[PDB]
C-alpha cells in the first residue's frame, strides 16, 4: 500500500489484472 | 519507518552508522 494509491475501480481502467497487494498493518495486528 | 524506506542491507553501505528507526505504529499499538 505505500507503493501504490487506490484510485477508482477494476471496471474502468482497461487491461487491469488481478494480484494481491501486501498489507504492513495486517501481521501487525498480532502485536 | 516514514521518512525512510528499505534498501539492500547494512554490509554493503559503506559507512552506514546504527540508530533505532521509530516505528509510528508501535505506539499505536500500545495504546
Amino acid at each position: 500500500t505505500d507503493n501504490t494509491f487506490v484510485s477508482g475501480n477494476c471496471d474502468v481502467v482497461i487491461g487491469i489484472v488481478n494480484n494481491t497487494v501486501y498489507d504492513p498493518l495486517q501481521p501487525e495486528l498480532d502485536s
